[PDB]
Order: structure tokens, then C-alpha cells, then sequence
């Protein structure tokens, strides 16, 4: 594999070139005055989207210097999805910023690596000042805020995920999905989520969203691991027989099982599902009781009144309206136990929460009382047609995403004003050497792109809003969307602390990186 | 000839690509701290440049639709640079900014040539704001100041053209040359400049310059017009005979007459030139009589003890020791004509300035005695090598011109503050329709052109500097080569109103007439 | 002309790329071990060259924009050999290091203006300590060594030039001629430089070298201007008669008699050559009776026995063995006159320099008795083919020049010691701003290029060299042909102070105003 080899200004010139494609193409998405991207689909009508990581992931270049500066902005951006759920295009421009930065200042004498010590000093400081400048969230009032302000603006979304937050809790399960009208609506309906994958990957019976799905399902529980195949072939017969799915909740499924469920369910096409027991000891037999109870079903293995896996029978296992299943986590919702055995068992764990006092067995007893009875929520996203429904959707898990990060962590001012507000930290910071300061000036003059992008994308000169806002009182901000000069916290601008530190993080730790290179290998292009 | 025929936006961004290529180019010279432009010659080493008309010259492209912009800003800085002689980048810069925010506010429903004519009249009052705030030069130290502003701050030549102004006054005659030292010399020769070009273009003797000179040339004034073939032809002899140059100073020269010494110049090689008598009637008769006085010669064709051209001897042409002459005017300097002779016609001149009042008699006497007693300063400019030379003589030329700029009329405050302080004249504007608010609101917007520009060539953000200026008391502005905020009078940092106003009025009326175009038509390249 | 335009650093890349191949190929020929460049010629046998700026003035390059900086580098060295005549490959390396350094330090908040103003500042305070560190020339010996070191080492050369500046004075004439044999010759040959070039170029008689050279020829003297074409036309009557050359000295030629003279020349084929007279009013008269006396000739047009030229004879003209014109200078040699005037004339001189004490007098007559007496000197360059003798004529023009210049001023240490010794002078500056620091600093860098440079060619590490040199007392110097640390004076390497001066002073002046480029405009190449 012949290959070339580029030394220093024009490979930093030609990854610039591809830095500014990608960060130009997703930066124009950015603020409430912000527009969208098309991106055609290979298999059928193009995507309409808003978000910023979604751009990055579909832009590959030709050139093969470019390509790299490409793939490093859209590994921040991915990095940044997958930490934080929401700010990406942040991320992407401040990237874009420190990098280009970075780049201008190498010359014979530098020291690239202590100008990323330098940098990385600032950043750090900066994300102190961040977290001691946080205050927590309190009321309703400021979900609904936070909602509205994540979904661009749009009231009734956040007014949506604030009625939903109420009714289940606001670290209960929320879920998305298409809806099949012009208008939005919420569903509570009873379930658990057990927070256990799938076994295999084979299960899966969808191409769109990676998932495991199944309705009017029967319940299979084993206390112990399934081993013989007799032990799980009279349980399969059972499910063929009905034509029903069936979902297969076990401490373990062995290879030579594994193998026989996935062949039976590719070349009969038996709808079988295999995961992971939930819980541990005690808690495994709890959860498995409980939710037996929820789905009518029976625990198998128990050493209490033992019930073999090789004589099931259909009034053996329990039943469910619906499943959900990911690599990560699963959900059955609506189960057919009855409602005596239910009721029976919320008392018996009601009853558990007063007998002793300890921090385990309380957290594990309203952990089992949350999932009997507070359920989950749907959100259905309505809409006219497809485009117009995966948009809204995007939005609406940006919000629930962002919501979210808000319950966990505080708020801060939003518009960039918090990182505009952190410029004094650096003030405070005595460099070792003359690159360290270098690094510090960069993340000083980064600290405004965010505010300054925000401003350009309403029409307005970004500098002159910047220089007016350092200008103002601390609560003072700049309301892109009406234009003026307004108390921030009072019209409900404001960001989760997480999203920025998150943002500001990885976007400084890969352009730090990306900026000390001298040298660049590629292979040449083939016919 | 065939053709091509472009409609709408297509050629208005082709257009707009051409003037912004030219502007582009014309505007990195800008300021205290602008850069040069390096420009080839096919004759031999190329020339470096810091004038904005020069390298607006130099411009061509192959592009049909961009050339014709480029030609537009082209004949928008020649004349700027005919009329004042200076300000040609601020004409070019005004220019492009008028033609994109023109081009930006075409539609369907708007009219271009009423959104011209808003131009227009908002122009025509900023001018009129600008003549209200000037103020007359009246002390040397301002001329001083002056000369160093226009020649980028070099103060050797502002000391140089105000010792220059002392010497022979502010309505003197002042010359610039090559030198061959390395230092900058002024020199005052006695010597008439007589506001009379050639005659015939066929007596240039040079490739550079495109002038007339020579030098130790005989004198032959005629106070009637030369018709004769034998009446000219002794002079030429004796010019001929004793091998030295002959300048001719007559009324006219007939069609014969000049074909001879056309002739005779090309064939033979004699140094021989004709231009017009200076003054009319007894004026004329008044400037043969003290210019043979001063060159000891004698006026042929006169009533009293009259001589013919037909015996012409030696002794009746006078003597010089250099000519220039141009298209325009030309000089004689050094005359061989004796003291006594001058002393007696300059004592004459001044008892008759005593003799009679009216303005008539005084304003012809006292330039009888201007011409014969002030003479001519020359400046001859130093360097290493002819770049440098070349380089420096457009900085003199520049300085001399804005001198004489800023002596005909007054000053006012520099930087591109004088355009900025004019914007509330705007306010009092009312619009006869919504197309004469929008001219409007493109001039508003222009003035702020230059002194972005001078900001940004000193690598600072314009707009933070601008925006600075309009909230401080009118007094003062921004100190680009320093850096500072500061008394704009105090320091000295002034331009002449004339350059100021020459350069909005031509390029808001070349610009504003670009800006209604709606087909363009060009030429098929050929092969 | 269309064009192509180029902004910042990739016009200055592509201009330093030209430089660099220009100045690389120039410096191989630096020092006493460098070697010789081979330049092909389209008439006949290559040419054979250790001269630098010989080299620069054959390179043009079909890039545009590195054809710009190649010309510039030709402009250095071509100015360099004007005023000095040695010293532009020194010029040529001064001028690369500094261009080099120059577009090095470019950034957006430099303003190269400033960085020109501080390197002239530096270059300026290296000359005045140069000054101050001269010392005259007295004895012939230092003369030796000078010729030695600027031809090459060749010992020869210098003992010759000693001995013909010995023999005619260290302000006489002397000439470089071919040679037909294989050794030098010096030959001492009366005669005259009259400091008068030809009045028309239409003489010249030859395609090398660019003069008049005539044999045999005739002398004709004129007080006055020649009018008449019957007044000299006898005197070409009389030099056809005898196929003789004529040479015309005469105050001036008129139009008719000089296009008369051509035109007989160009179709007839005689060779006739005028000139004009040398001196003013009784010095011309002077000259012209001396010479006369000299060649056995009269004057004409005298008022003390007047004779006409209308009825000139052949023995009222001079006779002259070998004449030499250009047009600056000619020389009369070889002259038939008698003993018994030339030694009357003499002896008038030697008492009228007796018979008053003024400096003028004196003056005159001490020229009057140099060009009776002392003569010219010629030397005779052998060699076996027209190569070698070329080469050698070229060194041999070298070490007359310089020779002649440390004549005129003094001498400083050699082998680029004398710009090391100068940098110290460089610490008593004091800069107004950063940007005069960076020119500062620039120059402060580039004195050490010469010694360098000399070391490289000499096989060795010239940062050490130099390093080690600065190290020494300040007589000790690097011996590159023998390779040892030693007194410079003591072993004679010494160079003119007027070349260093020169070269540093034009290298500094170009160099510094090229790197203030921003844009360059070429020309489209053509088909
Ligand atoms: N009315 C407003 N005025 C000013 N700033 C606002 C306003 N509304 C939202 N913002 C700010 O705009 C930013 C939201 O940008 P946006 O949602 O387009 O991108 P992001 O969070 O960087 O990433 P992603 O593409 O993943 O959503 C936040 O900083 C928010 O505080
Ligand atoms: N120290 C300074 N600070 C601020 N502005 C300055 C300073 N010195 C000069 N100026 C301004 O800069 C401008 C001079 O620009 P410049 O001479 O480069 O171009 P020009 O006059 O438009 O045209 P041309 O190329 O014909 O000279 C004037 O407006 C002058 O007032
Ligand atoms: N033996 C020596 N040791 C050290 N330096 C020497 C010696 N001989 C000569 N030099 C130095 O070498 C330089 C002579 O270089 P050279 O004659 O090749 O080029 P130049 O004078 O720059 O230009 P040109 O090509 O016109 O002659 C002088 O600085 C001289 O002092
Ligand atoms: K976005
Ligand atoms: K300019
Ligand atoms: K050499
Ligand atoms: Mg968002
Ligand atoms: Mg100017
Ligand atoms: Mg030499």
C-alpha cells in the first residue's frame, strides 16, 4: 500500500480546509434563528434535520488531508452526543475555533505540546468556575423553561415533558415514538424497566432503531440458568403452538440453547427473545416475583414450592401487550397479572419499608414499588408527513435529553453567556512558561464564539452583541429571538452546567491534540 | 461579431466577483499600517506600489462579466485621481460597498432608479454637512502636518514641501525628480511657468514622462504669428550651427511651418519645439518683453523699433539653461538675460502696481513679478535603487497634491472620522418613497467603509472601533499607528475636504448607476 | 492583458522560491575555494564565470511570480557592480537573508513598513561603525595584497597592477586587453584621457565591448562648433583620400554636419568618429593646443593666427597610432608629434605652475603635465583559448576596481570578519516600537552570512567557524585557503571599506522593501 507524505503548513493547511467545510456546513443550524440541513438518502426521500452531530456524521470528503480535520470535528461531535445527549453544534464551532487558533500560532520556536498543557490548565479552570457558578432546579416552572428552550423554542413540547415528568417523576421512563395524527399526545401506561440487554443480537426484527420488539408476548422466568435443551424446547413448543412471541427473562441462556433459539427463530420464525435476569441474589427473586405478579406469570427454579422448566405449561407462563428490547435495556408494559396478586404484593413491600431501617433495602423496596406502579410514558410526535415527524422527533429527544441533564446537574445562563461570564477565571492563572500563556489566550479568545455564532445566525454583528453583554450587569444577556438586551433567568434562557462542560471539554481535548502535528501519512488513492 | 446576453442575478454576481476582485486587491494599501502591491513589467524589473489608482489600473481579467466591473472601479479611481490627486483607495472601497448593498436590494418590486436618485440626494447632503464643518489651513504647522499624513507619516517630506511653501509661497511652483544621493534635496531656480503647452505632440524627446526637455536652448519669441517658410528657416539655422536646442514662444505656428520643423527634427535630428505665447494683447506683449528680459533675448514682430524674423542673428535669441514642456504648460528656469535688465523691468512692475487701482492691472503686475522673482523649487528624491525612488516619488506626489488640496480649500478631522460624524445629517432626510429610504439607508450604511478599513489593515476588529468612535465627543477618533483614542486636531491626523468629497461624489455616482443594470451584453471570445 | 492575481503567502512562497534559486546558484562562487558557473551562449563556445553578478544577470525563470524576486536579486547585484565594481555575490547573500527573515516574521499584527524603517536604521548605524574603523592605504604592499585578494589568490595579478600603478601613478590609466601569448605583459604608452565620450553612437565599429577603435587615424581640433558642411567636408575629402580614420574633436557637431558624417560612414565606409572638446573656455584651449602639440596637429577657430577649416590640408590635421572611444571617455595614445613642442609646451607648464599660487592653476596644470607625460598603462591578459582569457580578464577587472576603490577610501579586515566585528554597534540602539526591534534583529542575523557562506564553500561547518571567530580578539580571523585562525592584516585579508559598504547598503534597501508585499500581479502567459 504506496502511500504520501505531507510536512507541516500545507498538511495543517489542507486539514484546516476540512475543519472549515464541516464546522461551516453545521454551524449554520445553530440558535433560534438557526436553518436546516438536507441530506439526501440513498433509499428513498432525503433527511431534514437541525442537529448538529447528525450533520457532522454524514460529511465524508474525497481529498484525503481534508478528510482527516472531517473525521476529528465529527468525532467531538460524536463524543459530545454520547456524553451529554444535546450540544453539539457548541462543541463543533468551538473545535473549529481552537483549532484554527492553535494553528496559527506554530512557528519554529513553539512548543505545541506545552501549548496543549496550557490550554488544557484553562479549560480546567474554566469548568470550576462553571460548576461554582450552577444553581439547582426546583420547580415545574423551570422544566417547562429548560424543555422549551432545548426543542428550539416550541412550547408545547416542553410543556408536554413537564406533564409527563410530573406524572411518572423526574427520573422516571420516558420514551418517543411516531405518532399517527396531527398533534402530539402522552400516554402513562404501567410497566418496568428492568435495566438488562438482550443475549444475542440475532433477535432483533427491525431496520429502523436497532431494537427487539414483540406484542402479546408470553413470560418465561428462570431463577437458575437454562442448560438442557428439553428443559427449553417444551416452552418453545408452547410458544409456536400459539403463534404468540415469546420473551425469555434467565439468569443465563448456555451456548447449545442460544444456538437452538436463534436457529429456530431464523429458519422457522418463532419470535423468541433471550436477557439477562435483572438483579442479583435476593433482588434477582424479588424482581422475578414481582414481575410474575405484574404478568400472571410463574418464577421458575425458586427452592419455595420448585416449579420445573421440562413440564411448562401455557398457565405457567405470564403474558405482555407489549415488549421493547436494546442491547442496553429492556420494557415490558402491559402484562395480564391479576390485580389481587398486585395490590398483594404493593402492600407486602409497603409494609417491608417501615419494618427495617436501612439505606439497601429501602432504595431496593422503592425501587420495586417505582417499577409496580409508576409505569413509563409515551410520547407519540404527530405530524403530516415522515420528514416533518423524524424532525420534530429530533427535537423532542434533544429536550428529553437536555431535561434531563437539568434534573441531574444545575442551570446555568444560556445564549453562551456562561462561558462568556468565565472569561475573568483566566485572569487568575500564572503560566510556567511562554507556550502555556499561548494555550490560556487561545481558550480566552474561544470563549466568545459560541455567544458570536448565536448572533450572526439572526442577522446581527456578533461583536458589537459580545462587547455590549461583557459590558452588562451579570444577569444580562442577549435574546437572539426578539432582540434585545433582557435578565436571562427571568425569560427562561438557560442550558444545563452538564451540556456545556461537556461541549467545552471534548471540543478542547481533541483540537488541543489535532493542533501538535508536524506530519501527515495518507494512502494514495486507488483506480 | 457575435454575442453573448446575460439576464438579472447571474450577471450581477458575475459583476460583483469582478469589483470585489479589484477591491480586494486596491484595499490592503490602505492606512498607516497598510502593505504594497507588486506589480509586473514587461520592460524590466517590476514596480512596487502603494497607490490605490496604480493597481486599480493594472487589472484585467479574462472573465467578459468580471471585467466589466473591474473597469467600473477602474474609471471610479481615475477620476478620483484626476480631479484631486489623491484618495483613490477610500473612492474604490466606497465603491465596492455601494455596489454590494445595491445589488442586495434588487427585487421584483423595486425601482433601481429611484433607489439612485436616494442615493444621490443623501450624498449631496453629506457633502453639504462637510463643507459646513471645514476649516482654513493657516499656519505652517498644519501644512506640515498635512504633507506627513499624505506621505504615510514620513515627516522628512512634510518638513521638505512646508520649506518648499515657505520659499515660494503656497501658490508657488514645486517640481519632483529623480535624485542620484541617497537623501532627499530641495533646491529653488529662478524661472517662469507661463501656462502655455506645445504645439505639436511630435517634439517629445523621452519614453518616460511623455514631456518635452532640454537643455542650454536658444530663446525665438514672436509677438505675431510665424507664417514664412524663410522666416523660420535662419533660426533653425543657427539653432542647427551652433548644435544647441531652440524653443520657439509665439503667437501660433501655420501648417507649413510645423510640418518643417517636424521634419527637420526627424530627418535632421535638431532639438527643436514651438509652443503658444503666454498671456493676451499688451499681457502677451508684457511676458515676451520680461521673458527676453530674463533670457536676454529680444520680441520679433513688435511696432516699436521693429525686427523681423528674416535676419534673425545669435545675438538676438536668448538663452536657457533647461526646458520642460507637457501638453498642458511648460517651463523655462535658468536665462542668461543680465541683472540690470531684470532689475529695471522688476522696479518698473512695482512703481506701476503704485500707479493705478484696480484688481485688473494689480493681479497681472503682481504675477509679472511672481514669475520673475519667485522662480521654481525643485525636490529631488532619494534612494538605493530606481524601486525605491519610484516608490517614494508617488508619496511626494501624493503629499504635494493634498497640500495643494488643503491650501484651496480647508480640513478635517482624519481616519475616515469626517465621513462618520456626518451620519445624523441623514435623520433630517425625508424620503419621497419606500426606494429613496432604501438609497438612503446604503449611504448610511457606506459611510463607515473607510475607517473599518484603516481599523482592519491595523489588525484589530473594525466594528468594536467604529462603534467606539460614534460614543465619544466629536473631537476625537482612532490613532491606527498608535493604537490609542486621541484628539484628532492635536495629533495632526487631518485630510483636505476637497479629497474627502471628490472621493463620495464619484464613487456614488459611478456605483448607483452600476447598481440598475438588469442585461448584460459582451463579446464571444475568440480563437 | 489579463491577469492573475495572488494574495500573502503563497506569492511570497513562490518569490522566495526564485530568490533562493537565484542566490543558490550565485553563491557557489564565494571565497577562495569557490567554483565557476557555466553559462551556454547561442553564438558560440559557452562561457566560463566566477563573477556574480555575471551569473545573476543570465537566469530568467518561465514562472512568473519567482521571475519577480529573480529580477529583484539582479537589480541587487547589478546596482552593487555599478558603484563598486566587486562585492555582488556578498550583495546577493545579504539580500536572500534578509528577504528570508523578512517574510519569516509577516503576521497579522506586524507592519513590515516599521520592520524596513528599523532594518535601514540598523544597516545605517553598521555603516558609520564601518567608517570609523578604516584604515588609509600607504604603502604598496597593502596595494599587492588588495589586487592579490580580489583576483583569486593570484599573485601575479597583483604584482602586476602594483608595478603599472608604480609606473603611472595610483590615479593613472589603465587598460584590459586579449593577450597573444600565453603570459601577462604590462606596457607603459604616452598619451591622453581626455574625459569626453562620442557625440553620436552611430561610430561604433564593433559587436564586443560597445566602442569606437580606430588605427592610423587623423586629428581634427575645433575652438568653436563646426556649422559649415563645406567647412568639413575637406577634412573627409582629405581622410578618404588616405583610407585614414578620422577623429573629430571639436566643442560641438551640428544636426546637418552629424547626420552628414553618418550617412558618409554608413554608405561610403569611411572612419570618421566626432567627439566633444575637453575643458571650458582656456582650459578647452589649453587641452586642445597641448593635444595638437602631442599628436603634431593645429587648432582651428583660434583668435591668434586664425585658421579656417573650410581650407584645412593634410598637414594642418594631427596623426595618432591607436584611438579607443565609448560614450563617457576616449583616448588618443600613439601621437606623431615632435619632441622639440611637446617639450616646449613642458617646460611653459612647469614654470607657469611656479608663477602663481592658487588651487585652480595648480590643479590644471598638474592634469596638463599628467597626460603629456605619464601616459597609460596596458596589460595583456594570456591564456591559451579565448576561455580561460575571458575568466581571467574578469578577475583582472575585478582587482583593478577594488584596488582603485581602496585607493579612494581605506581597507577593513577580509573574509566577512569586518561585518562580524560591527555587530556589537548594533546594541546601542534603541527601538520606538516592536517592529523596528524585528528589522533590528533581522540585520543582527544577516552579518554573519558572508563568513558563513566562505566557510561552507571551504568544506567546513561555518557555525562554528563563526562562533569561534567571535570568540577571538578582534585582529583574529578565519584563513579559508589554508584553514587556519590568524592575523587577518598580518597575512593580508583585507577589502575595500567603499564595497562592504555598498553591498550592504543596496542588499539592505532591496531586500527590505520587498518583503512588504501583500499582493502581486502577473501577466496570463500566452500561447
Ligand atoms: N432565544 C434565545 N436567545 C439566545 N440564545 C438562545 C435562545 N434560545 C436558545 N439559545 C441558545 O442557543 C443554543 C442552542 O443551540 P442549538 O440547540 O441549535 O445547538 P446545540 O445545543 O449546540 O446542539 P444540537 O445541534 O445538538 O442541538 C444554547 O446555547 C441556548 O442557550
Ligand atoms: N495615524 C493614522 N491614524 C488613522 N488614520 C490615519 C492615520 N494616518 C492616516 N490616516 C488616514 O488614512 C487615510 C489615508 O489612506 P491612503 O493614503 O492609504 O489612501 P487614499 O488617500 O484613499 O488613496 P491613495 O492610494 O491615492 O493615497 C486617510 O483617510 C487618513 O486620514
Ligand atoms: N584566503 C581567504 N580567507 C578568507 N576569506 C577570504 C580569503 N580570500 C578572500 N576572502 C574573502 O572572500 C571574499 C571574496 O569573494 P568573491 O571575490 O568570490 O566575491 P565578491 O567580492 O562578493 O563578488 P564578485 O563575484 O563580484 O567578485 C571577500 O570577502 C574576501 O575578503
Ligand atoms: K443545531
Ligand atoms: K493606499
Ligand atoms: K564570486
Ligand atoms: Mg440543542
Ligand atoms: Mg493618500
Ligand atoms: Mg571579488
Amino acid at each position: 500500500a504506496a502511500k504520501d507524505v505531507k510536512f507541516g503548513a500545507d498538511a495543517r493547511a489542507l486539514m484546516l480546509q476540512g475543519v472549515d467545510l464541516l464546522a461551516d456546513a453545521v454551524a449554520v443550524t445553530m440558535g433560534p434563528k438557526g436553518r436546516t440541513v438536507i441530506i439526501e438518502q440513498s433509499w428513498g426521500s432525503p433527511k431534514v434535520t437541525k442537529d448538529g452531530v447528525t450533520v457532522a456524521k454524514s460529511i465524508d470528503l474525497k481529498d484525503k488531508y481534508k478528510n482527516i480535520g472531517a473525521k476529528l470535528i465529527q468525532d467531538v461531535a460524536n463524543n459530545t452526543n454520547e456524553e451529554a445527549g444535546d450540544g453539539t453544534t457548541t462543541a463543533t464551532v468551538l473545535a473549529r475555533s481552537i483549532a484554527k487558533e492553535g494553528f496559527e500560532k506554530i512557528s519554529k520556536g513553539a512548543n505545541p505540546v506545552e501549548i496543549r498543557r496550557g490550554v488544557m490548565l484553562a479549560v480546567d479552570a474554566v469548568i470550576a468556575e462553571l460548576k461554582k457558578q450552577s444553581k439547582p432546579v426546583t420547580t415545574p416552572e423551570e422544566i417547562a423553561q429548560v424543555a422549551t428552550i432545548s426543542a428550539n423554542g416550541d412550547k408545547e413540547i416542553g410543556n408536554i415533558i413537564s406533564d409527563a415528568m410530573k406524572k411518572v417523576g423526574r427520573k422516571g421512563v420516558i420514551t418517543v415514538k411516531d405518532g399517527k395524527t396531527l398533534n402530539d399526545e402522552l400516554e402513562i401506561i404501567e410497566g418496568m424497566k428492568f435495566d438488562r440487554g438482550y443475549i444475542s443480537p440475532y433477535f432483533i426484527n427491525t431496520s429502523k432503531g436497532q431494537k427487539c420488539e414483540f406484542q402479546d408476548a408470553y413470560v418465561l422466568l428462570s431463577e437458575k440458568k437454562i442448560s438442557s435443551i428439553q428443559s427449553i424446547v417444551p416452552a418453545l413448543e408452547i410458544a409456536n403452538a400459539h403463534r404468540k412471541p415469546l420473551v425469555i427473562i434467565a439468569e443465563d441462556v448456555d451456548g447449545e440453547a442460544l444456538s437452538t433459539l436463534v436457529l429456530n427463530r431464523l429458519k422457522v420464525g418463532l419470535q423468541v427473545v433471550a436477557v439477562k435476569a435483572p438483579g442479583f441474589g435476593d433482588n434477582r427473586k424479588n424482581q422475578l416475583k414481582d414481575m410474575a405478579i405484574a404478568t400472571g406469570g410463574a418464577v421458575f427454579g425458586e427452592e419455595g414450592l420448585t416449579l420445573n422448566l421440562e413440564d411448562v405449561q401455557p398457565h405457567d407462563l405470564g403474558k405482555v401487550g407489549e415488549v421493547i428490547v436494546t442491547k442496553d435495556d429492556a420494557m415490558l408494559l402491559k402484562g395480564k397479572g391479576d390485580k389481587a396478586q398486585i395490590e398483594k404484593r404493593i402492600q407486602e413491600i409497603i409494609e417491608q419499608l417501615d419494618v427495617t431501617t436501612s439505606e439497601y433495602e429501602k432504595e431496593k423496596l422503592n425501587e420495586r414499588l417505582a417499577k409496580l406502579s409508576d409505569g413509563v410514558a409515551v410520547l407519540k410526535v404527530g405530524g403530516t408527513s415522515d420528514v416533518e415527524v423524524n424532525e420534530k422527533k429530533d427535537r423532542v429527544t434533544d429536550a428529553l435529553n437536555a431535561t434531563r441533564a437539568a434534573v441531574e446537574e444545575g442551570i446555568v445562563l444560556g445564549g453562551g453567556c456562561a462561558l462568556l461570564r468565565c472569561i475573568p477565571a483566566l485572569d487568575s492563572l500564572t503560566p510556567a512558561n511562554e507556550d502555556q500563556k499561548i494555550g490560556i489566550e487561545i481558550i480566552k479568545r474561544t470563549l466568545k464564539i459560541p455567544a458570536m455564532t448565536i448572533a450572526k445566525n439572526a442577522g446581527v454583528e456578533g461583536s458589537l452583541i459580545v462587547e455590549k453583554i461583557m459590558q452588562s450587569s451579570s444577569e444580562v444577556g442577549y435574546d437572539a429571538m426578539a432582540g434585545d438586551f433582557v435578565n436571562m433567568v427571568e425569560k427562561g434562557i438557560i442550558d444545563p452546567t452538564k451540556v456545556v462542560r461537556t461541549a467545552l471539554l471534548d471540543a478542547a481535548g481533541v483540537a488541543s491534540l489535532l493542533t501538535t502535528a508536524e506530519v501527515v501519512v495518507t494512502e494514495i488513492p486507488k483506480e
